[PDB]
């Protein structure tokens, strides 16, 4: 048995090992890390795809803030190409789900 | 066993080197850290990106605060050229997505 369960005790090494490896790279033994270091990975990436993307929007939200005031009290104020009809179903399309 | 698995910890050992000169550098053996610790410095460089970027957005704010009160109260207050149509075209093509 001691030896027996000291062949399977390697194993735990190994995966140890694999993990150690996967903590730095993202691609251990030729193989993409798929499970819940990936999945770590996979929200630690959309956390920093996110913050770049809200401040984009956050920022385009007192543009679109400007905007809308001026027009508000200038009926005249030209609507931006991103402002048009061609925009809000590119938006709805977006969304889709 | 005892020596086999031996052969198989001196690996972990070296992975846990590799990890402690991660730890203050970001380029091990001439290889950038791409993994967990790897996403770690992007989002703790994100969060240095963000702040400043948000402190500017929010000086901002109180900016175009100022002029869309100015525009309110006096008709003919002059746009700034970050107010126009290209401006806005420019703001929603950085948003794309």
């Amino acid at each position: 048995k001691e030896i027996e369960l000291l062949e399977l005790n390697k194993e735990l090494i190994a995966q140890k090992v694999k993990t150690e490896k996967a903590q730095i790279s993202d691609t251990v033994d030729s193989v993409p890390v798929t499970g819940i270091i990936g999945a770590q990975i996979a929200l630690y990436k959309q956390q920093k795809d996110g913050f770049i993307r809200d401040a984009e929007q956050k920022a385009l939200k007192i543009i679109s803030d400007t905007w809308i005031t001026r027009k508000t009290v200038d009926d005249g104020t030209p609507l931006p190409t991103g402002f048009d009809t061609a925009a809000v179903d590119a938006f709805t399309r977006k969304v889709a789900d």
